[PDB]
């Protein structure tokens, strides 16, 4: 009864509950959900990126969506095309928010790896982001980074982080991204931090899109470091990040719930639509 | 700005460090993750929960896992002497928490619904929520509550219901059952309210069996409220009431952004291994 502007509580309770439940419909085996952006123009471009956009229609291993980032600054040229493309805008971006809402930290992390190195390139071939362009990656950026530290959270944090403090300056981070309503005090927090450790960079490392993509409502600080981020990031990092850490720690602990919580809370790798590119 | 506990603030604002990243592994496309339980020791049950086992098995549709409550009635004695066995039981929780950690509403509805008419049917013949006496489905009652409501705060639930006291129900006991483990606070809070509208009484659809499961730390009015929801609960009432609440607003709300947060958060129903049986 600690009841901020509520109006009705029971006087008994009765209580009954019978009339709303909509038992006449019968068996529902599917949800009746709004109908996708299916419509896809099917545009053809060119010249070699096929094989590329069908893999950013499947589901196979991670070992079938490598390129070099040889490649990826040299097809930038119209790599920048198709993903600012007007046509198949909505779509892309639905399929691909669709799965990083499901789940897995393998599977986001490889998406922070693909926007990652994606804006790397976009910024090394010119041009900021505006306010706001439009681009299929970046735009879901915010739901990777969102999904991401959600999923996160379902490890035994008070296990894998032996750590007075990080501790408790990840499960901050994690929580202010995890209630959606405050990013900016988030990412504004990475900033006037150390990152000497390890899961706090991890952290930055996801929120550099995101934290660029706000750069205007956040501290001074947060530019300064989302930026030396992004200049300095290298692929394979946010993976190499994650996986030591489970590494080292499932290395010694040998609990039960604590290699159970990290088990689940990255699901397989397999599940990729749609991803476009893993970088390397 | 304001933080509370903490050893060293930066003023300095040294860089980068790059050595805190372990850039000599290089590649890495499978998180090295602990061991999954072994299974195929099998139990050699036997006509016919083989087939409802082998369902678990299997990323199967809905319709072909359904099930009638007459029949799990009837099939008691034996399907109890299997989710009780000695062997095979951190596998099947592992994988039944696996899965409704990953998957979407329509998965992990899909898991309530079986876990509601399994605890009903164990009560029906006597049983009780012992602790522990191992249940594999009511051992992952709160893996799935937990990870249903998580997923629930994707819905852009300011659209999706109207007046804001009802909202603001759904909206604070999703942020303790979601966001760390205050969950008897939320209990405490569906005991108070009158729930006659379909958001709250889903939700406290949900929370009977974990809420049950906690009923020594419950309020009185939570403890008659998940007894009386218990007891009156009668299989498809979950679906029925998500399907129903999502059916009715979309044929009105032509919004983007809200329809497409409810197709990344339902999500298909493909995935729900294992689901032993989808009950009617
Ligand atoms: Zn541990
Ligand atoms: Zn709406």
């Amino acid at each position: 009864l600690r009841l901020p502007a509520s109006m009705i509580i029971d006087g008994e309770s009765p209580r009954f509950d019978d009339s709303i439940i909509p038992r006449h419909h019968g068996a529902c085996f599917n949800v009746f959900i709004p109908a996708p952006p299916s419509h896809v123009p099917e545009v053809f471009t060119d010249r070699d990126i096929t094989a590329l956009i069908r893999a950013g229609g499947k589901d196979d291993e991670l070992i079938n969506k490598k390129i070099s980032a040889k490649k990826i600054d040299h097809l930038h040229r119209q790599m920048l095309s198709f993903v600012t493309s007007r046509h198949n805008q909505a779509y892309w971006v639905s399929c691909r928010r669709e799965t990083a809402a499901a789940g897995g930290l393998q599977t986001l992390g490889a998406f922070v790896e693909e926007q990652m190195t994606w804006a790397q390139t976009v910024v090394r071939h010119g041009g900021w982001f505006d306010e706001k362009d439009i681009d299929i990656i970046l735009d879901t950026a915010i739901f990777v980074c969102n999904a991401f530290v959600t999923r996160f959270r379902l490890l035994h944090l008070s296990c894998v982080f032996d750590k007075q403090s990080e501790l408790a300056l990840i499960k901050q981070v994690a929580y202010l991204v995890a209630m959606g309503n405050r990013l900016v005090e988030a990412c504004n927090l990475l900033g006037e931090v150390k990152l000497n450790f390890r899961g706090g960079l991890l952290l930055a490392f996801v929120l550099t899109i995101p934290g660029m993509q706000s750069r205007r409502s956040i501290s001074a600080r947060g530019q300064e470091l989302f930026r030396t981020l992004l200049e300095y990031y290298r692929p394979g990092d946010v993976m190499g990040l994650l996986n030591v850490i489970v590494m080292e720690h499932h290395s010694l602990c040998r609990n039960s719930e604590c290699a159970a919580a990290t088990r689940a809370a990255m699901g397989s790798a397999k599940f990729n639509k749609g991803l476009f590119f893993y970088p390397l």
